[PDB]
This record gives C-alpha cells, sequence and structure tokens, in this order.
C-alpha cells in the first residue's frame, strides 16, 4: 500500500536522524569504554550482575536494521549503557567516571533531538 510505503519512509528518516544522534554520543566516549560489548570471556561473571547488557556497536546493529520505531527506545538502550556502567563500578574507577561525562555530555544532545523529532514528526 502508498501507507505502508509512507510509514517505511518516516521510519527510514527517524534512522537516519538516530544514526547522527548515535554519532555524536559515541563522541561524547572518546576513550571508547563503551564502544563493544562486556567481554564475557574476560569478565566471566558479568551477567550475574548486569541483566540486560549494552553497549554502542549492539545499538549500531539494532539501528541499521531499523529496529528502534521511536526516540524512547533509543534512549532507553542508551541509559542501559550508563546505568549497567554505574551499578557494575565503583564510583572511583576510571569506568564509572567515563559514564558520568557520558550521560552529562550526551543529555544536551538528546534535549534537541527530542525536539528534532516532535518537530519533525
Amino acid at each position: 500500500s502508498m501507507e505502508q510505503v509512507a510509514m517505511e519512509l518516516r521510519l527510514t528518516e527517524l534512522t537516519r536522524l538516530l544514526r547522527s544522534v548515535l554519532d555524536q554520543l559515541q563522541d561524547k566516549d572518546p576513550a571508547r569504554i563503551f564502544a563493544q560489548p562486556v567481554s564475557l570471556k574476560e569478565v566471566p561473571d558479568y551477567l550475574d550482575h548486569i541483566k540486560h547488557p549494552m553497549d554502542f556497536a549492539t545499538m549500531r546493529k539494532r539501528l541499521e536494521a531499523q529496529g528502534y520505531k521511536n526516540l524512547h527506545e533509543f534512549e532507553e538502550d542508551f541509559d542501559l549503557i550508563i546505568d549497567n556502567c554505574m551499578k557494575y563500578n565503583a564510583r572511583d574507577t576510571v569506568f564509572y567516571r567515563a559514564a558520568v561525562r557520558l550521560r552529562d555530555q550526551g543529555g544536551v544532545v538528546l534535549r534537541q533531538a527530542r525536539r528534532e523529532v516532535d518537530s519533525i514528526g
């Protein structure tokens, strides 16, 4: 149908906007602490601690499959990255501190993305 096509074009454009958002967020992680999944070879007990692991590579896979239907879903995954890290790692660690900086700096990027998604429909 023409409606299904139009909806597919909206999803495509959301995907384009979320791809730029993801690039901007990932630049706020220059140390690449959140780039890839925590290694279960190197942290074998991780899943006993963290029930829903997340990282930027895993978000990028979901994004490129047009697996984000709205900004709320994408934000949920970004928040898991931060929140997982702040639970697993202690306050006095490079890891925890990197999450706080990513959260603080990402907030700005996400505040305008919300307006761009409401604005462009």
